[PDB]
């Protein structure tokens, strides 16, 4: 299908203009202390991409394992972590049937990027949450981010730049079921993606329902140019 080229065509572009070096200076450890505070040894990236957040992890000496429904993403992600000097453990497997070819349980699961807004359905979210839930040990940790769709969905309509000014992104339309982004490179190259546009408090609220006992929500300013509001949420949930 020509709509996964156009999604490969774009983080390939996004990898060829922007630094992981770069990219992790920026992301601060955040991430990192909050699971080392936990005694986090394993590791489930359920988003893994082109591999950053895995990479990362492993770098930082998680014991992780790198899913994702791609399996194009996974082989870019396994030649990446390749290149960083790591052994990557990639498992193709759709977050609606995660437990499918996953057979073991983790300290903490890790859903970054803003990927968790790609599910347009309702059941699928609730769905791929369940799962994820199942997959934490009983002490487990999710943690889930999201672009702030509430400050756009109540203003806003201006461009984010990320890593300088290398790419910069647009919301081109918004309504309550549907967001479209125009992302725009340093070097002229523009992709538009769709996502669903998730209320900071319906996403809790979602987490909440499947079985989570406690939610902590932390702003995240990624843009280059800060704003008032934070561009990203991260969701802290505790199994317990
Ligand atoms: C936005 S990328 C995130 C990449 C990485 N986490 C990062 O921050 O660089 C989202 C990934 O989620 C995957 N994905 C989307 N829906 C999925 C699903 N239902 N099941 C498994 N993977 C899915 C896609 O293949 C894609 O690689």
């Amino acid at each position: 299908h020509y709509e996964e080229e156009y999604v490969l065509g774009f983080v390939d572009k996004w990898d060829e203009l922007i630094d992981w070096e770069s990219r992790a200076e920026s992301e601060g450890d955040t991430i990192i202390n909050i699971l080392k505070e936990r005694g986090v040894k394993k590791v489930l990236d359920v988003a893994t991409g082109t591999g950053f957040n895995s990479v990362r992890l492993l770098q930082a000496g998680f014991d992780v394992v790198s899913a994702d429904g791609s399996a194009e993403m996974l082989v870019k992600a396994f030649d990446n972590a390749r290149d960083h000097g790591y052994l990557m453990r990639t498992v193709q497997a759709d977050w609606r049937w995660m437990n499918k070819d996953i057979h073991d349980k983790f300290d903490a699961i890790v859903c970054l990027g803003n990927s968790f807004t790609h599910l347009f359905d309702e059941g699928d979210r609730r769905k791929a949450l369940a799962e994820f839930y199942a997959l934490l040990k009983h002490d487990g940790v999710l943690l889930l981010d999201q672009r702030n769709y509430d400050a756009i969905l109540d203003d806003s309509k201006h461009a984010h730049y990320y890593c300088g000014d290398t790419v910069s992104v647009y919301p081109e339309h918004v309504d309550e079921g549907l967001a479209r982004f125009k992302y725009e490179f340093s070097d002229g190259s523009v992709y538009n993606l769709n996502m669903f546009p998730l209320r900071k408090d319906y996403t809790r609220q979602l987490l909440h329902e499947v079985g989570f006992q406690e939610i902590n929500t932390l702003g995240d300013f990624k843009e280059t140019y800060k704003e008032d509001e934070p561009d990203f949420f991260l969701h802290v949930a505790e199994k317990n």
